[PDB]
């Protein structure tokens, strides 16, 4: 069969367990990471940073799981600005990718929400191919995810994730709005308040909170900086229909993973439940305002994906068209799933309708729950090697 461990990949705005107390990304007041353990199904949940870049994402990705410090490149680190160098993690399971006694390959599941899903299509590429660019130029001491060859992952599954874009990131400045009431959110729905736990992870861009200050005066430095219109190394530009073009030209599906697309769907009510996310300026759900900004966003302009009528629907966050696989630019396979896996193509499952962006990790009036997830690693333990 298979004995994989999964491991977990939030997605835009996702958040550390060590983070938020009282709130798991996955879960909610359920740990569906240790509940999936307890089961039998090992599962481990990875953090990297709520608002940078998929490049930058997979590579604390990388060494967040594997072990060691994490190594944005030479080359990439220069061209965009970086600290080169970022942070050092043990590792979730050090022994990824080793071969045991009977000279079999430790691989493990990815599965991801959201923004997540890019970061993990990300890494298996850097995997199996590394950079070109920095084998090339790097004087010495290269990090090992660029040499290439490494076969380490067996399946992804991808959980409304944007694999075009959304076009909440196209509306620029919604963005930032988004990202905002999401932190606002989080602080009261736990009744943190100020003292909530919570970290935007960009110290390779300077940006880490000082001493002393709010968290409110440390969340607003931070999207009223000038690097969100000046880089284009940001979650942002990678969320967008125009950056997820991009990715999707050269991260392409490969021959030896299994690939499962989970598509969400709902209309937002605007009355809100004890039970879900808040927002905290009209006392709406969280995702209220921008479930209805992404139903009446369209663009017919010259150069950029046009965005029409089938556009529309979405889970709050991500536009429902953009979930079952990368479309644009991309030549990935995408397949209706039968009841039998097929490796290297896109196995896009039936729709999870009426589940909006919060309840396919755990949160929300309509959450996916624990024996979901539960169904999901006992699928992905029954993949054959
Ligand atoms: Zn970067």
């Amino acid at each position: 069969m298979n004995s994989y461990p999964i491991v977990l990949v939030h997605g835009f705005m996702g958040w550390g367990r060590n983070e938020v107390l009282g709130l798991k990304y996955w879960g909610g007041i359920t740990d569906y990471e240790q509940e999936l353990s307890s089961y039998g199904y090992t599962a481990y949940t990875a953090t990297v940073g709520p608002v940078s870049s998929n490049w930058d994402r997979a590579c604390e990705l990388y060494a967040y799981i594997k072990g060691g410090t994490v190594d944005y490149g030479h080359a990439h680190s220069t061209q965009k600005g970086h600290s080169r160098y970022g942070r050092t993690y043990p590792g979730l399971y050090p022994e990824w990718g080793n071969l045991t006694t009977e000279g079999k390959v430790n691989k493990i599941h990815l599965v991801a929400h959201s923004m997540g899903g890019q970061t993990v299509r990300t890494l298996v590429q850097l995997l199996k191919e590394g950079s070109e660019e920095e084998r090339n130029t790097t004087p010495s001491q290269l990090s090992s995810l660029f040499a290439g060859g490494k076969s380490w992952v067996h399946s992804i599954t991808t959980i409304a994730s944007p694999h075009d874009g959304t076009t909440l990131a196209d509306g620029i400045n919604i963005f930032g709005d988004f990202a905002k009431n999401l932190v606002a959110s989080l602080a009261s729905f736990t009744g943190a308040g100020e003292k909530l736990i919570y970290d935007f992870k960009l110290d390779q861009w300077g940006l880490n909170r000082k001493s002393g200050e709010s968290l409110t005066d440390y969340t607003n430095r931070v999207f009223n900086s000038a690097i969100w219109n000046s880089t284009n190394d940001l979650a942002n530009w990678d969320l967008s229909t125009d950056g997820a073009r991009v990715l999707n030209q050269w991260v392409k599906a490969q021959s030896d993973i299994y690939y499962f697309s989970y598509s969400t769907c709902a209309t937002v009510p605007s009355i809100l439940t004890s039970n879900e996310l808040p927002h905290v300026i009209y006392m709406t759900p969280l995702l209220y305002p921008f479930g209805r900004f992404i139903g009446s966003y369209t663009r017919n302009e010259q150069g950029r994906v046009i965005i029409d009528n089938s556009w529309k629907p979405n889970d709050g966050v991500v536009n429902t068209i953009s979930q079952n696989g990368p479309k644009i630019w991309s030549s990935d396979k995408i397949v209706n799933y039968n009841g039998v896996p097929q490796i290297g193509k896109w196995n896009s499952m039936p729709l999870l309708d009426t589940i909006d962006h919060m309840d396919a990790c755990g949160i929300g009036t309509n959450a996916l729950t624990l024996s979901w997830y539960k169904g999901l690693a006992e699928k992905l333990s029954q993949l054959t090697i």
